[PDB]
């Protein structure tokens, strides 16, 4: 019952910063333009303990699975190969991705109706609101 409120089908409504956010990431301009045209389907889902976030788009389709608090080496949709770890803090899920001693964080949130995403590097935020689909 850890992640209740999170479980289901999720479409993005809103995007703010989100170009900048993956400027400061290092993605390429090709590819932000392609993502950030994308309008993903964010789908969560849980068995046992262990948690599955697809994110689906036309630009790329993506798959995780984990166990909170337990790292897991992942490919990202920008083809960064990083070290995550995803915990539960206060009710948010934060992602937090390591690679070339760089560090980028990503939050989950209930928020009302709302599962509002925000993605932080270096002072440099993005918040992308979903709602269900
Ligand atoms: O679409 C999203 O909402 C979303 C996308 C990403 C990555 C996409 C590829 C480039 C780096 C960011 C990270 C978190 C998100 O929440």
């Amino acid at each position: 019952h850890m992640c209740d409120a999170f479980v289901g089908t999720w479409k993005l409504v809103s995007s703010e910063n989100f170009d900048d956010y993956m400027k400061e990431v290092g993605v390429g301009f090709a590819t932000r333009k392609v993502a950030g045209m994308a309008k993903p389907n964010m789908i969560i889902s849980v068995n046992g303990d262990v948690i599955t976030i697809k994110s689906e788009s036309t630009f790329k389709n993506t798959e995780i699975s984990f166990i909170l608090g337990q790292e897991f080496d992942e490919v990202t949709a920008d083809d960064r190969k990083v070290k995550s770890t995803i915990t539960l803090d206060g009710g948010v899920l934060v992602h937090v991705q390591k690679w070339d001693g760089k560090s980028t964080t990503i939050k989950r949130k209930r928020e009302d109706d709302k599962l509002v995403v925000e993605c932080v590097m270096k002072g440099v935020t993005s918040t992308r609101v979903y709602e269900r689909a």
